[PDB]
C-alpha cells in the first residue's frame, strides 16, 4: 500500500535526496520562493508506512465527504531538533503543540510560506546552527477563520454541530496558516535541514 | 471495502447509522450480559449498534498496525465509557477526543478513559443523568495493546525504554496486575460499538 517512488525498505526510513533531481529541486524552489536568505543542508524523504496508511485512509474519506479532490495542500512546519525524532515516527500531535503568537485554535499549525516556519520561534536553531522544517501534506478540506478557543474545527451550521469544517485558517481570502485538530490529517513528507 | 463487520445491517449505501437492537436476539443478549455482569440493578431502555463506516475503517487500520507492531493479535479489549447526553452525537460521529472539555480528573494522563466494569462508567460523574433521568454508556473496542502504569501529566504513553524514546506503550492503566481503567492518547484507538441507554 506504499508509493512506488519510495525506496524498498522495515516500516520507517529517511531517504536523502540528491540536488538536481526534480524531487529535490521542487522542494528547494518552494522553500527558496520566500526563504532566499537561508541555505539548505539536505532534504530527506520521510517514508513512514504506518503514518502514510492512516493519512491516505483519511484523505480518501475527505475526498468522498466533500465530493471533490482539492482537500490537500503542501505546507511547511518549523520545529526544534528535539521534536524531530517524534514527528518522523508519529507525526504531529496537537497535544504537544506550542501556543502560536496569533492563535486561531489549539491544534497543529502549518504555514503556506517557508519564511513563516523559518522563524527561530518555530525552527529553533540547534547548538550547531541547524534549523529544521517539515514539508507536509495537510488535509485542509473546507476551512473557515479560526478562533483561539477551538479544540476541534467549528461546525459549518450551528444547528448541526457534529458536521465540522476540516481545518481553520487565519484569513479565508488570503490564507497564510492552517490549523488541524486531528491525528493523521497531516503527513510529514520531507524534512529540510538548513542554516543561515 | 471499509472491511465492515458481518453483523452490521444494510445502510442503503450510507456511511453512518445507529441501529436499535432487537431485545432477546443473540446480539442484544451478549451486550446486555456484559452490562448486567456489574449493573444488574439498572434498567436498560435500549441498546444501539453504532455503524460508523469511516470511524470503523480508521480504527481497523490502527488495529492491523498494532497487531504487526506487537506481533500478536491480543491488542483489543471491550471496555465501557459513560458520558453525558450532550456528548453522544459527537461520539457517534467522531469517536473519543482527548482534547474535549471535561471536569473529570486526568490522574493517569491526558487521554480518554475506559472502564473494565460497567458499574464504574455507571457513576453519575461519567454517565450524567438526563433532564429526564436517563444515562448513557458506550461499549467500546479499545486498542490497549501493551500497557504500563499511568501517571498525571502524560500526553502520550511513556516509552518502553529510555534509550528508544519513540517506541511507546499503546496505553496506560491504573494497575497493571489488575486493571480497572485504561487511557489511550490517540484518535482512532477506540471504536464506539454500542450505546446503552439506561436508568438507575
Ligand atoms: N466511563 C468513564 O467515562 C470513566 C470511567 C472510569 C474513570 C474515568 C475517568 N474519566 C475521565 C473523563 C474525562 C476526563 C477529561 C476531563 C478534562 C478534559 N478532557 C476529559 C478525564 C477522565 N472517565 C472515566
Amino acid at each position: 500500500n506504499l508509493p512506488e517512488h519510495w525506496t524498498d525498505m522495515q516500516l520507517f526510513c529517511m531517504v536523502q535526496l540528491e540536488p538536481g533531481q526534480s524531487e529535490y529541486n521542487t522542494i528547494k524552489d518552494k522553500f527558496t520562493r520566500t526563504c532566499s536568505s537561508y541555505a539548505i543542508e539536505k532534504i530527506e524523504r520521510i517514508q513512514n508506512a504506518f503514518l502514510w496508511q492512516s493519512y491516505q485512509v483519511k484523505k480518501r474519506q475527505m475526498d468522498i465527504k466533500n465530493d471533490h479532490k482539492n482537500n490537500e495542500r503542501l505546507l511547511f512546519h518549523g520545529t526544534d531538533a528535539d521534536s524531530v525524532p517524534y514527528v518522523n515516527q508519529h507525526g504531529f500531535n496537537r497535544s504537544c503543540a506550542g501556543k502560536n503568537a496569533v492563535s486561531y485554535g489549539k491544534g497543529t499549525y502549518f504555514a503556506v510560506d517557508a519564511s513563516y516556519s523559518a522563524k527561530d520561534t518555530y525552527s529553533k536553531p540547534d547548538s550547531n546552527g541547524r534549523k529544521h522544517m517539515y514539508v507536509v501534506r495537510v488535509l485542509t478540506g473546507v476551512f473557515t477563520k479560526g478562533r483561539a478557543g477551538l479544540v476541534t474545527p467549528p461546525p459549518k451550521n450551528p444547528h448541526n454541530p457534529t458536521d465540522l469544517f476540516d481545518s481553520v485558517t487565519n484569513n479565508t481570502r488570503s490564507p497564510k496558516l492552517f490549523v488541524v485538530f486531528f491525528d493523521n490529517q497531516a503527513y510529514p513528507e520531507y524534512l529540510i535541514t538548513f542554516t543561515a
